[PDB]
């Protein structure tokens, strides 16, 4: 069954509007909740799809991806889902699947943080299992070369070099922890020098934020021009070397990138440019293998399967 846009507009017309007032109220104590959530939904639809695998709590015949490397003590807001799950089934019982909330709350989400809006297609369904393996094998890592990042965009479906540029753009607000950097700050590639794509005097900076041997778990914002703003400064940052980690100013420096420096232009020169290319990239990202018609159930308490 094909997604939608207006898969819930005689079930739970208010849906999209329950999902925004949930996150407007976390902004106000949580201002990272927006960059959380939509991180969440990335990791939903890297693994096996956007079918809310990523929501579900450990069991005793499978482990929870929020043990994946890219997940434990990093993956976040997940009471702001359960909290914004209630909220709909309170308004539109067993209507809203788990998948398709996460989904429009990463649309809100962005949104909310200044970004273009738009009604994302709806109509998926929600895992009956959860998948670490395949968490571990499919998110990408910061210290991803450029080939190794297009490799895990296409093992999951998104084969263009715009999907993985306009997606990247997500990295246009949130935090970073320094245990992600400390390589290119210090020795990268084993080289016992930083990384050379890191401009010098941010890499000032950075080495300020995250001194060698300091608390590898403190906070770096992705954008050092608008942390907290989504928009295109993020492709600004990229062309001034100015990417926070390695798998950022890959996009522009890497010997690979032929095709994705003109991407990362295009984007930093043109908001407009930069937001359509990231709703058509969301769009795909959101449209990656989901359960949908009868196949999967609508999850009643997102952390388990009914
Ligand atoms: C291209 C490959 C990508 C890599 C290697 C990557 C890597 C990371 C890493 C290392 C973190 C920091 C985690 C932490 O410190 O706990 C992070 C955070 C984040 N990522 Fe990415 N990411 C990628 C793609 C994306 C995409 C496709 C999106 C969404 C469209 C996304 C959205 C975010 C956001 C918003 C945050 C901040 C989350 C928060 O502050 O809670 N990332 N990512
Ligand atoms: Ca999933
Ligand atoms: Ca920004
Ligand atoms: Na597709």
């Amino acid at each position: 069954m094909q997604l939608t846009p207006t898969f819930y507009d005689n079930s739970c017309p208010n849906v999209s509007n329950i999902v925004r007032d949930t996150i407007v109220n976390e902004l106000r104590s949580d201002p990272r909740i927006a960059a959380s959530i939509l991180r969440l939904h990335f990791h939903d639809c890297f693994v096996n799809g956007c079918d809310a695998s990523i929501l579900l709590d450990n069991t005793t015949s499978f482990r929870t991806e929020k043990d994946a490397f890219g997940n434990a003590n990093s993956a976040r807001g997940f009471p702001v889902i359960d909290r914004m799950k209630a909220a709909v089934e309170s308004a539109c019982p067993r209507t809203v699947s788990c998948a398709d909330l996460l989904t429009i709350a990463a649309q809100q989400s962005v949104t909310l943080a200044g970004g273009p809006s738009w009604r994302v297609p709806l109509g998926r369904r929600d895992s009956l299992q959860a998948f670490l393996d395949l968490a571990n094998a499919n998110l990408p890592g910061p210290f991803f070369t450029l080939p190794q990042l297009k490799d895990s965009f296409r093992n999951v479906g998104l084969n263009r070099s715009s999907d993985l540029v306009a997606l990247s753009g997500g990295h246009t607000f949130g935090k970073n922890q320094c245990r992600f950097i400390m390589d290119r700050l210090y020795n990268f590639s084993n080289t016992g020098l930083p990384d050379p794509t890191l401009n010098t005097t941010y890499l000032q900076t950075l080495r300020g934020l995250c001194p060698l041997n300091g608390n590898l778990s403190a906070l770096v914002d992705f954008d050092l021009r608008t942390p907290t703003i989504f928009d295109n400064k993020y492709y600004v940052n990229l062309e001034e070397q100015k990417g926070l980690i390695q798998s950022d100013q890959e996009l522009f420096s890497s010997p690979n990138a032929t095709d994705t420096i003109p991407l990362v232009r295009s984007f930093a020169n043109s908001t407009q440019t930069f937001f359509n290319a990231f709703v058509e990239a969301m769009d795909r990202m959101g449209n990656i293998t989901p359960l949908t018609g009868t196949q999967g159930q609508i999850r009643l308490n997102c952390r388990v399967v009914n």
